[PDB]
């Protein structure tokens, strides 16, 4: 049952505004806390491998690591999204059916993640980034503003996909992914 | 008036979240039928001529074809959405002044169809895929997910614009418009 | 206190929608005036220096220029949106922690604003553009459709970033930026 304050872990704002979006009273900013009352936890840090040290810290210490889901993001009622793992869902993103969601995962807004896809552990999927049906994304991936990955899909853990980048072939070695960049004329 | 179930012809789960987002009660998938009970229909087949052919057996088998809106589309009120049309409109998607959107056309998950567009009948409108003023896309046309069409351009009839691709220019005849892939790095 | 009535001076439809939206009673199109009634005002024009000179002048003729945000878009507690400074903000536009908009600026549907950004006066930031965090964009900037600008870059006043383009570099000189057309196959 989540509590009427949360531990947050730029971001912290943003974190901060899903959590009261949610209907959090008040958001607890930190950068021995076994001592502290044991509100709800949220580790809004962006990076993979931080969040990843963090989130098993924190979780060490007795803390519930919560998930943080805007209102406004739209979640099949077959999809699964780990219960209680520092999952970060923002506005506007869409879930769609049978699709998972994996511990550690930050969904940004407006996001999209089509029927039956895999997003795992720990990946990042950017403002406006697009998963089409049955795509898996390994652990530890960053997925770019606006970029895409095509139907049927795999990209293999630790991977990047650049800024604008639209993926168009299985990839099960990890690897660097890079877009068009606007030119000057 | 909408019945409180329906049937529907991954994409059929999909249509079914968005059914019951309507508030349909019940969903029956179907893949002689003029003998069942007349509930509502929708066929849930992305395929454009499929959708096509099934959407002419049903109705010629007495069903009402419905169309399926997510309740988070917005439509201007001058916007003309063909009524009982087998039409898929998707989580966010916008439909501006005076478009046209026409029979058995999809329109996936934020989607945007600028003032005064027209959408010709099954066309399919990927995620993300944004139609800019004034644009006519013909019948049978394929959006590609992330792609755009610039202001004031026509799409002929059957043509296919890729993943992540940029239209640019009018197009009076049929054909394949690709955009840039992804490159490993 | 808004009125119950807008003055608005294709495109007046659309904010005529977004007034709706906002739950004014009635619109009146314009295309001496100081004798009429004073209804709050609003000017409908998409190009930045017409807006401009017709904002200063209504402004001198003694009428509220008011901003049109659509019920849908979603704006920080921290953030600052100019107060009665003729912004259109359209559907499902998120605006993150601490942005600044500035007067003037159109806001198209679906863009993102992140984290501390700052846009500048009269920009036009179109459909499906994404501004990354800490991203300056001068005045009188044309961000187009599906574009965006990288975290923490400055897009210098008068610039233009094309269709579908992504914007990887700071620019302290104005300048024209393009993406990929695409291509016939
Ligand atoms: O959980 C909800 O409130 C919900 C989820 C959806 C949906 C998810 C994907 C397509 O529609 N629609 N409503
Ligand atoms: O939305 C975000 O978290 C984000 C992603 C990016 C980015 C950097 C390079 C490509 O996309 N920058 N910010
Ligand atoms: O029909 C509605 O509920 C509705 C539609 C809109 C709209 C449509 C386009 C811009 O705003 N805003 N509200
Ligand atoms: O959202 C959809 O229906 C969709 C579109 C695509 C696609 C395939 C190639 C370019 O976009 N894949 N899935
Ligand atoms: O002002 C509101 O109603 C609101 C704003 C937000 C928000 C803004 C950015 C991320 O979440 N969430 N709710
Ligand atoms: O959403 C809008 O206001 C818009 C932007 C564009 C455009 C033109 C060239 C690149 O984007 N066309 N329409």
């Amino acid at each position: 049952a989540r509590t009427e304050k949360i531990y947050i872990y730029g971001h912290g704002l943003v974190c901060e505004d899903v959590a009261k979006n949610m209907g959090y009273k008040e958001c607890i900013f930190l950068d021995f806390e076994s001592t502290l009352p044991k509100y709800d936890f949220f580790i809004a840090i962006g990076n993979n491998e931080i969040r990843k040290k963090i989130y098993q810290k924190i979780s060490e210490n007795g803390f519930k690591i919560v998930n943080l889901i805007h209102k406004s993001a739209l979640i099949s009622p077959s999809a699964i999204v780990e219960e209680n793992a520092g999952i970060l869902i923002m506005p506007y993103v869409v879930i769609n059916a049978k699709a998972k969601i994996e511990k550690g995962v930050i969904l940004n807004t407006s996001s999209v993640i089509e029927h039956e896809c895999v997003i795992g552990e720990f990946s990042h999927v950017s403002v406006g980034a697009k998963c089409a049906g049955n795509v898996k994304i390994g652990k530890n991936c960053f997925l770019g503003i606006n970029s895409c990955v095509l139907p049927n899909l795999s990209l293999a853990d630790d991977s990047i996909l650049g800024g604008g980048a639209t993926l168009v072939k299985n990839q099960d070695e990890k690897g660097v992914f890079v877009g068009v960049p606007a030119k000057r004329m």
